[PDB]
């Protein structure tokens, strides 16, 4: 099935941007709050809609 809950490339909100570090980790950046998150912002308590 799924590798291991690595990610679902969910539709990031307006203002966010994902980037891979040298090592090879995927992190999401929030330009609205100026903060980073290892896991998707919608995955853990999205509270969007």
């Amino acid at each position: 099935g799924s590798s291991g809950s690595s990610g679902e490339d969910l539709p990031l909100p307006p203002g966010w941007s994902v980037d891979w570090t040298m090592r090879g980790r995927k992190y999401y950046i929030d330009h609205n709050t100026n903060t980073t998150h290892w896991s998707h912002p919608l995955e853990s308590g999205p509270s969007s809609g």
